[PDB]
């Protein structure tokens, strides 16, 4: 339910190099125009698997990249990987997560990301083998204090989810690389 307010900040950092964008939708085709507008990654995450690796077979179909999928159970990600998904985003806001980073990695993913609140939880998915560490912390306040712990611990694929351009603007000066938009 993001306003165009959060897509144009990211936008402009994106154009300048400064950002990838990943864009979320529940649907498909808003995911596809979200690929031809310059959005990075697609975020895939419809709770029924059917219709979920559908959206990634249709992705790939249509040449879209990267494609990621976001759920709590690696082998959801497993088969999401298998039908084209490139970026297995392990959901950890409902909590082993940690587990599910080492099963995959077991499986052989390398484009593995983990979703948290807390830096210290992604710190240790990123050790476990999690490469892309989102900071989701809506609901904490200068969230964007958990990149720059990030930062400092040495992790170089930090991502930032938030609705409001001012704090995406301020996470990616603190050293996000990836910034989060929604439908
Ligand atoms: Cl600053």
């Amino acid at each position: 339910m993001d306003k165009d307010e959060a897509w144009k900040q990211v936008e402009q950092l994106r154009r300048e190099g400064a950002t990838r964008i990943a864009y979320r939708s529940d649907d498909w085709r808003d995911l596809k125009e979200a690929w031809k507008k310059g959005a990075d990654i697609l975020i895939v995450d419809a709770t029924d698997k059917d219709e979920a690796w559908k959206q990634v077979e249709q992705l790939r179909r249509e040449g879209a990249t990267e494609i990621a999928y976001r759920s709590d159970d690696w082998r959801d990600l497993k088969e999401a990987w298998k039908k084209g998904a490139d970026i297995l985003i392990v959901d950890a806001t409902d909590k082993e997560a940690w587990k599910q980073v080492e099963q995959l990695r077991r499986e052989g993913a390398t484009r593995i990301a983990y979703r948290s609140d807390d830096w210290r939880d992604l710190k240790e998915a990123w050790k476990k083998g999690a490469d892309i560490l989102i900071v989701d912390a809506t609901d904490k306040d200068e969230a964007w204090k958990q990149v720059e712990q990030l930062r400092r611990e040495g992790a170089t694929e930090i991502a930032y989810r938030s609705d409001d351009w001012r704090d995406l603007k301020e996470a990616w000066k603190k050293g996000a690389d990836i910034l989060i938009v929604d439908a």
